[PDB]
C-alpha cells in the first residue's frame, strides 16, 4: 500500500496537461526525510475526480501494484494523497520528461546509437514486467520519461523510466482505446478482455517506431473510425525515418499476438543490432 501524504504538504504550482481523465501538475512536497532531514521535494502530480470511482480505483490499483516491483527503470511513485473530492498520485519530478517532447524539443538530432540505449532499456523494463507477469497496458514514448541526457565524455547513455499504467483498458471507453491505436493492439479492440502480457509486445513496438520517428505519432492523420477500419484490414506501420529497428517494429506489431516474441529475444536483437 502507497504512502499516505498529506494535502497539508503539497503545494501545486503549474499545470502541465492531461492525461487519461487526469490532470497532470507540477509541485512541491515537503516530507520528513532519511535521518529526519526536512525536504521540500520537486513532485509530478496525477490528480483523478473521486466522482469517476472506477477509473480512479484502476488507477491507483496498477499504480501501486507496479510501484510493488521497485526497479531502475520504472517510475518512483512517493505516495497518494486522498485529497478530499480527488486522489492524487505523487511521483518523482523527472528532469528531462516525456521522450515524445524531448525528441521534438531537440529536433531530432540524435543518432540511431542513443535511439538503441533507449529501447534496449525499455525492453529491459519491458523483460521485468513479463517475468513478473505484470501487465503494464499503456507503453508509448509520452510514457518514456528521460531522467539523463547523454554525457559524450564519460561515454554514458541517456538513461530512461517507464511512467506508471494509469486507468486499465479494461475499463476504458470504446472510442479512448480506438483513439490509442495502433498503441493499443488489435485483439483489444476486438475485446478488451483480450489484453494479456502480448499486448505490451505490440505497444513496444509502435513506441520504437515513435523513437524512430522523432517523435510524429503514427496514423495521426486517421480519426477513430479509420484507426478501427486501418486494423479491420490488418495494415502495418509505415518503416519510420531510422529504418534500423523497422524489422522489430514489425516482429512486434503481429497480428498473432503468440507470435510476438519475448522481451529476453527483443533484448537480444536490440543487442545484436551493433
Ligand atoms: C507532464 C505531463 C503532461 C501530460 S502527461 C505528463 C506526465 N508524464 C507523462 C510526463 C512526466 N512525468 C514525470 N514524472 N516527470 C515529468 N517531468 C517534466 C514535466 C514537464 C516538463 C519537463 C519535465 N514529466
Amino acid at each position: 500500500v502507497f504512502h499516505k501524504i498529506r494535502n497539508e504538504d503539497l503545494i501545486f504550482n503549474e499545470s502541465l496537461g492531461q492525461g487519461t481523465f487526469t490532470k497532470i501538475f507540477k509541485g512541491v512536497r515537503r516530507e520528513v526525510g532519511d535521518y529526519g532531514q526536512l525536504h521540500e521535494t520537486e513532485v509530478l502530480l496525477k490528480v483523478l475526480d473521486k466522482a469517476h470511482r472506477n477509473y480512479s480505483e484502476s488507477f491507483f490499483e496498477a499504480a501501486s501494484m507496479m510501484s510493488k516491483l521497485s526497479h531502475k527503470h520504472l517510475v518512483l511513485n512517493y505516495g497518494v494523497c486522498f485529497c478530499g473530492d480527488e486522489n492524487i498520485l505523487v511521483q518523482e519530478f523527472v528532469k528531462f520528461g516525456s521522450l515524445d517532447t524531448y525528441l521534438k524539443k531537440n529536433k531530432n538530432c540524435i543518432n540511431i546509437l542513443w535511439k538503441l540505449e533507449v529501447a534496449k532499456q525499455l525492453a529491459w523494463a519491458m523483460h521485468f514486467l513479463e517475468e513478473n507477469t505484470l501487465i503494464h497496458g499503456n507503453v508509448c514514448a509520452k510514457n518514456i520519461l528521460l531522467i539523463r541526457e547523454e554525457d559524450r565524455k564519460t561515454g554514458n547513455p541517456p538513461f530512461i523510466k517507464l511512467s506508471d499504467p494509469g486507468i486499465s483498458i479494461t475499463v476504458l471507453p470504446k472510442d479512448i482505446l480506438q483513439e490509442r491505436i495502433p498503441w493499443v493492439p488489435p485483439e483489444c479492440i476486438e475485446n478488451p478482455k483480450n489484453l494479456n502480457l502480448a499486448t505490451d509486445k505490440w505497444s513496444f513496438g509502435t513506441t520504437l517506431w515513435e523513437i524512430c520517428s522523432g517523435g510524429d505519432k503514427p496514423l495521426s492523420a486517421l480519426d477513430s473510425q479509420r484507426k478501427l477500419q486501418f486494423y479491420e484490414d490488418r495494415h502495418q506501420l509505415p518503416a519510420p525515418k531510422a529504418a534500423e529497428l523497422a524489422n522489430l517494429i514489425n516482429n512486434c506489431m503481429d497480428y498473432e499476438p503468440d507470435h510476438r516474441p519475448s522481451f529476453r529475444a527483443i533484448i537480444r536483437d536490440l543487442n545484436s543490432l551493433f
